[PDB]
Formats: structure tokens, sequence, C-alpha cells
């Protein structure tokens, strides 16, 4: 079935807890081996040790920068850049997983979690999978974010890798 991958979460060097996600692979099979192969670290680089760097309250939650860490950086396990996939799946409310991006085709590694419905990125950004379980963590990294996207506490994904 669909990959289930986790993301293990510290703000300011303690944990919060772990944010488990199922990954469309059925409905986006590139954009989900991606991101599970970036969890996994099996291509020798990947979100192991990086940042949610933009976090804005009743919005998002954004990471996957881990070669820049600050919304400029990151690269696929295929190259710099891909293509959006489809536009299938959409922003349907907390605890959507979808490709950060700098317009069309330009996905790298950056990723967001949504805390609330954005249709308004319907048909911009690839969703490719949600929360399954760690909601709770969600919720406590963006409350540590703010209205410009700046954090106020370091939130680091310490570990993560693949379940299933």
């Amino acid at each position: 079935g669909n990959p289930l991958v986790y993301l293990d979460v510290d703000a300011n060097g303690k944990p919060l807890g772990r944010v488990v996600l199922e990954l469309k692979a059925d409905v986006v099979p590139k954009t989900a081996e991606n991101f599970r192969a970036l969890c996994t670290g099996e291509k020798g680089f990947g979100y192991k040790g990086s940042t949610f760097h933009r976090v804005i309250p009743s919005f998002m939650c954004q990471a996957g920068d881990f070669t820049n860490h600050n919304g400029t950086g990151g690269k696929s396990i295929y190259g710099s850049r891909f293509p959006d996939e489809n536009f299938t799946l959409k922003h349907v409310g907390p605890g959507v997983l979808s490709m950060a991006n700098a317009g069309p085709n330009t996905n790298g590694s950056q990723f967001f979690i949504c805390t609330i419905k954005t249709d308004w990125l319907d048909g911009k950004h690839v969703v490719f999978g949600h929360v399954i379980e760690g909601m709770d963590v969600v919720k406590k990294i963006e409350s540590f974010g703010s209205k410009s996207g700046r954090t106020s506490k370091k939130i680091v994904i310490t570990d993560c890798g693949q379940l299933s």
C-alpha cells in the first residue's frame, strides 16, 4: 500500500513527538517517492537534521530546505527540481501535506503541512499526503510561528524515516 513515513520534531532542543504521514503514491507516485526517500535519507541526503523555517499560525508549517535552511534551497532525488505531477488531490483541511514551490514545475524538497483548508492553493501546489498521527505536534509547531513566518523557537526534524 501507500507509504507511511515519520518526522520526529524538536523545539528548542526538546522533543515534541512524532508526525506520521501517509504518502498518496497511488495518485502522485513520483512526488510520494521523492518525499519517502528524503525521509529515509537513502540517497545520501534528506530531511534529517533540517528545520521548519517558515510557520504561519492559522495557515501552514513549512519545512524541507535541507541545503539553505531558509526557503531558497532543497533538491529532489531526481535533480534540483521536478514537474508538477498533477493537482488531483485538494487542500481540503488541516493535516494536508503539499509541495512548496516557486511557480509551476519547481518542486524540490520543500513541503508544508496545512493547519486549515487552503483552497486557493488548489491547482498551484501538488498535494501528496496527509497527517495520520501527530496533529498535536503540528499544532505545537504552528504555535511557534508568526504572521511573517519567522519561528519563535528552533524547530528541528531530528529523525525521520519510513514505517511501511
